[PDB]
């Protein structure tokens, strides 16, 4: 069932590694920041029940279900294994608010929650994007409870990440429920079909570095996730690639000499028909353009298990270039230039 509306969540960005929004949990409302994440399929918040032993639970907000009227109690244990560590708690039931739309959801109320990576971390929890089949503990996904009222113009949602600026000015981010914003992409979308539906990943077709490099040369897989800071590869593409770019690798990214920063050739992903291209602005962090200081790249490798891996994931800086329409009822995402 298809209504007329269409709800729209701002979104913070912080450091151009983090894009989260606010939401509503319970009665009265306990607001949290979250991402709003295509990679996982689960809603989580850090409980008041997680001991202050872990740190990362004194320096973010904690969900007291003692104080909220509307909650139902489940109480089944949660563990969510994620790329980045663990996250363990149990799951509960209540109202949550996400830009005006009000819907009953089971989310999980995280009781351990690691320091590395949560101490890390400027938002709270996570709202996964991700369809049912990859939902840990068969939770039915906040979108597919929103789809349910019949109430969005679109079985669609769409992501729109800006550029970090300082200028308190600045829109951080978007995501558009129910359809997309054209103030924020210009020309048209260029839809890729998913591979099959309950993952929101792609075939890729190949990977251009500048004129004379070439990796993905006989296809690969491309994970679409807004909940990923950095585009990632394999550990055996992305020695090549940053072999190819004069990068040498640290503890856990890549570097380049800063003066060297603006001079690195292009990189391309064919996706679908086109090639999508982002140059050394795009996947640089120019903090400096001495000879004497490093540079990280926003890129880096991720051994992504199956079976959704081996995959290369497109993260937030493949989504600051091009604004990104996730379809549900078509089983495809579009891109489109951001603006
Ligand atoms: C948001 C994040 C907790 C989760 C739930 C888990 C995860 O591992 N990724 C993939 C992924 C893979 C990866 F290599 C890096 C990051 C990542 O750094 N995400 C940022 C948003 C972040 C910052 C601080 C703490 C945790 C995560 C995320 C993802 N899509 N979602
Ligand atoms: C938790 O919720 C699920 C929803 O399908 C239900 O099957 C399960 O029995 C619930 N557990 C309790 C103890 O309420």
């Amino acid at each position: 069932t298809l209504g007329n509306t269409t709800s729209s969540v701002i979104l913070t960005n912080y450091m151009d590694t983090q894009y989260y929004g606010e939401i509503g949990i319970g009665t009265p409302p306990q607001t949290f920041k979250v991402v709003f994440d295509t990679g996982s399929s689960n809603v989580w918040v850090p409980s008041s029940k997680c001991s202050r032993l872990y740190t990362a639970c004194v320096y973010h907000k904690l969900f007291d279900a003692s104080d909220s009227s509307s909650y139902k109690h489940n109480g089944t244990e949660l563990t969510l294994r994620y790329s980045t560590g663990t996250v363990s708690g149990f799951l509960s039931q209540d109202i949550i608010t996400v830009g005006g739309i009000t819907v009953t959801q089971m989310f999980g109320e995280v009781t351990e929650m690691p320091a590395l990576p949560f101490m890390l971390a400027e938002f709270d929890g996570v709202v996964g994007m991700g369809f049912i089949e990859q939902a840990i503990g068969r939770v039915t996904p906040i979108f597919d409870n929103i789809i349910s009222q019949g109430v969005l113009k679109e079985d669609v949602f769409s992501f729109y990440y800006n550029r970090d600026s300082e200028n308190s000015q600045s829109l951080g981010g978007q995501i558009v429920l129910g359809g997309s914003d054209p103030q924020h992409y210009e020309g048209n979308f260029h839809y890729i079909n998913l591979i099959k539906t309950g993952v929101w990943q792609i075939q890729m077709k190949g990977v251009s570095v500048g004129s004379s490099t070439l990796l993905c040369e006989d296809g690969c897989l491309a994970l679409v996730d807004t909940g990923a800071s950095y585009i990632s590869g394999s550990t055996s593409s992305i020695e090549k690639l940053m072999e190819a770019l004069g990068a040498k690798k640290r503890l856990f990214d890549y570097v380049v000499k800063c003066n060297e920063g603006p001079t690195l050739p292009d990189i391309s992903f064919h996706l679908g028909g086109k090639e999508y291209t982002l140059t050394s602005a795009d996947y640089v962090f120019q903090e400096s353009y001495s000879s004497k200081k490093l540079c990280t790249l926003a890129i880096h490798a991720m051994d992504i298990p199956p079976p959704t891996g081996p995959t290369w994931a497109l993260g937030a800086t493949f989504i600051r270039k091009f604004y990104t329409e996730f379809d549900r009822r078509n089983n495809r995402i579009g891109f489109a230039l951001a603006r």
